[PDB]
């Protein structure tokens, strides 16, 4: 087989073993593979890729040829007919909330980003896809159905670029295609300090020997910060609301200002970065500003990983977390701690948790001002409405008190994600999110529904009835079978998605297999998560124990009220309760001593 290690990454990074810091691009975690979960390389593969010409090319393609003796129905006619629902009442999760979703979308911008195929500067490559919808090298559209009310409206397809992938970019030949992962793969808060080495020294504030992060000059949310805006115009930010000239916030991730909400927890975590390295200094005067950025860096690390697997996977998983991340017992040396392909399509069971409004409270939790509930397309790239609107203050009560959607086989994703969708480069408001997962699956080639569902042990269902049992739906079997012919074909994300909820979680069968794995073996494959002996001291420990997301937003907010389960649906007054009762973070054992 081969090539052993192909491709180019940031070739220039050799390892030093007695620090106690890991590596902005992840190199060096392991000391006997030393690029294993670092950045920019292939995304593991759990199952062999696959292709229409086995090689490269995506099933979907070419119009002669089949899949398993059948045409891959289209990506959008798969959305039309199953994914999308018009009444938005009573898809509310009763028992999650916004933040439910909210976290969701943190974890896996900090694991995992396969970037855009927009190779080029002054091209027609772009112009030719998106004016003629013309397939092609790096283009590839996703066309539109007969009597598909978009027809009228935005054309005959919607752009589609392929993802990225190793050796270089030129198309080639050899193995099969593997698409490159541009974070980190360990759970690191690297959505708040990058993943190059690059660009992680860009959102320090060297300027001071404090180790603090770089925080925007402009703006001011009540003296609290902001993150510092990204001057590399044209920006998506900008074009929105071009009266405003509000641009994106710049984070470690590129994604950081697709949504308000996200970029209302970025905002969270650098402005608790500063918080840590300003407390740090009180307690170690005599640290540099190298060992403050680096101490509030591993707290801020741990911090994630607490919240992430004490708090949101036992709800995600449910009665299956225990079945497929046992209690920890240290760090395995063997376990390959990437990121795998499929998990790219697994984690985004949470597309289908996206309400259709994002509401704004006031200190009182009542409804902020005469707009308090927008519709959740005009928020896309949408930073002016933070900035400008009231600050992060009104959005973070929201996320506490309003709840998230709840997965639903009749109800899938709303029609503020796949109608209305915004895409950084294009200038519309109207793509399908849907579709935009049907293809990718078909991109990074994706085997279908039935490998996977074998792949952990599960009944391979073949026929109508037998996928009716799986489902526990015959109306939905129905309609996935007269497009799909085969359970063999259904692409992974709707597959996996259309399957019923385990008990006590948030995703069904398959779901929690693929997700159950990766989480487990990022924990185990990773020589600085908290837990393990070595890399925070025995007292350290015991105080990363008492944090909360709740504490997050006591110490940089000026909310006051909070709930103490936050991922939970609280309402008000009754389940929130003041920030003194929610245990603080003890930063004493960082204390370090001289004589
Ligand atoms: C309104 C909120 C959200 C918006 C607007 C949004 C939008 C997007 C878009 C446009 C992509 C690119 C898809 C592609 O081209 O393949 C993406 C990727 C992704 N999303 Fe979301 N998303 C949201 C929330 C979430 C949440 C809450 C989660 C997790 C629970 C999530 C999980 C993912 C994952 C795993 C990817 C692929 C990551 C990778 O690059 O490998 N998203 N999102
Ligand atoms: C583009 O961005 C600007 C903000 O930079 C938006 O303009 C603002 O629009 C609202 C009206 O919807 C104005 O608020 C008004 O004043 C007070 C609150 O400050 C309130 O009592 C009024 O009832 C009213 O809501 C605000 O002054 C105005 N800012 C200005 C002077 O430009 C605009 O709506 C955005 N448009 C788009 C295309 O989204
Ligand atoms: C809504 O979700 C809540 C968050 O999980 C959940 O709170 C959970 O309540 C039970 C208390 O019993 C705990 O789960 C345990 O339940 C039984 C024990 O009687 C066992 O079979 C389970 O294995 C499990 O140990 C959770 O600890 C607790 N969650 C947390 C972390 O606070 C609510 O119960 C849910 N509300 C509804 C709709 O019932
Ligand atoms: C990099 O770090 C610098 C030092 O920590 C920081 O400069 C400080 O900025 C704050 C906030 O803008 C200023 O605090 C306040 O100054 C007066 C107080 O009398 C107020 O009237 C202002 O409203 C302001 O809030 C400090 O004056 C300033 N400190 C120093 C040492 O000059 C930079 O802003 C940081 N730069 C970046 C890009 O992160
Ligand atoms: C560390 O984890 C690895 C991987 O799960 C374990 O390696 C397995 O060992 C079994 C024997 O029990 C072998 O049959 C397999 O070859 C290994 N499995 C895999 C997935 O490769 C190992 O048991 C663990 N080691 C320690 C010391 O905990
Ligand atoms: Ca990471």
């Amino acid at each position: 087989s081969w090539e052993v290690g192909c491709g180019a990454p940031v070739p220039l990074v050799t390892c030093d073993e007695q620090s106690p810091y890991r590596t902005i691009t992840g190199d060096c975690n392991n000391r006997r593979s030393p690029a294993l979960g670092a950045a920019n390389r292939a995304l593991a593969r759990w199952l062999p890729a696959e292709y229409e010409d086995g090689l490269a090319v995506p099933f979907g393609w070419t119009q002669r040829k089949t899949r398993n003796g059948f045409r891959v129905p289209l990506a959008r006619e798969v959305s039309n007919k199953i994914v999308g629902y018009l009444d938005e009442e009573g898809v509310l999760d009763q028992n999650r909330s916004l933040l439910f979703m909210q976290w969701g979308q943190i974890v896996d911008h900090d694991l995992d980003f396969a970037p855009e195929t927009e190779l080029g500067s002054s091209e027609h490559s772009k112009v030719q896809c998106e004016e003629y919808c013309v397939q092609g090298d790096e283009c590839f559209p996703i066309m539109f159905p007969k009597n598909d009310p978009k027809l009228k409206t935005q054309g005959k397809c919607m752009p589609f670029f392929r993802a990225g992938f190793v050796c270089p970019t030129p198309p080639y030949q050899s193995l099969a295609r593997d698409q490159i992962n541009a974070v980190t793969s360990f759970l690191d808060a690297s959505l708040v300090y990058g993943s190059e080495p690059s660009l992680a020294s860009r959102l320090r504030n060297l300027s001071s020997p404090l180790g603090l992060m770089a925080v925007n000059q402009e703006a001011w949310d009540h003296g609290l910060a902001y993150p510092p805006f990204n001057n590399v115009k044209p920006s998506p930010c900008e074009f929105i609301n071009t009266t405003a000239h509000v641009p994106c916030f710049q984070a470690g991730d590129s994604r950081a200002s697709e949504q308000i909400l996200l970029a209302t927890v970025h905002t969270l975590l650098l402005r608790e970065h500063n918080r840590l390295a300003r407390e740090l200094k009180r307690l170690n005067p005599h640290w540099d500003g190298e060992m403050l950025y680096q101490e509030a860096r591993k707290i801020l690390g741990a911090f994630i990983q607490i919240i992430t697997f004490r708090d949101y996977l036992p709800i995600v998983l449910g009665s299956e977390m225990q079945k497929w991340i046992p209690p920890y017992q240290g760090y395995n040396n063997s376990v390959d701690p990437r990121i795998s392909n499929v998990f790219t399509f697994a984690f985004r069971f949470g597309h289908m948790e996206v309400p259709s409004t994002v509401s704004r409270l006031d200190e009182n939790y009542q409804p902020w001002g005469p707009e308090a509930e927008l519709p959740l397309h005009t928020l896309f790239f949408n930073t002016w409405r933070i900035i400008k609107d009231g600050g992060i203050d009104p959005l973070v009560r929201g996320l506490l008190a309003k709840n998230s959607k709840l997965m639903n086989q009749n109800k899938m994703v709303t029609s503020e994600l796949r109608n209305k969708l915004f895409q950084p480069t294009h200038k519309v408001h109207g793509f399908d999110l849907a579709a935009i997962n049907l293809q990718r699956c078909r991109d990074h080639g994706m085997p279908g529904y039935n490998s996977w569902r074998g792949f952990c042990g599960l009944s391979q269902p073949k026929t109508l009835k037998g996928l009716q049992a799986v489902l526990k739906n015959k109306v939905l079997a129905k309609k996935l079978l007269d497009l799909y012919k085969t359970p063999d074909n259904i692409d992974i994300w709707i597959g996996g998605n259309a399957e019923p909820m385990v008990e006590r979680g948030r995703v069904g069968p398959l779901l929690a297999c693929l997700l159950g794995r990766q989480f487990q073996q990022i924990r185990d494959g990773d020589r600085f998560w908290w837990e393990n002996p070595g890399v925070f001291t025995e007292k350290q420990r015991d105080s990363l124990q008492k944090v909360s997301f709740s504490r997050l937003i006591c110490d940089n907010t000026h909310i006051t009220k909070v709930p103490l389960h936050a991922f939970q649906a609280n309402n008000y007054p009754h389940d929130f309760v003041d920030c003194s009762a929610v245990d603080k973070l003890d930063l004493s054992p960082w204390a370090s001593r001289e004589n």
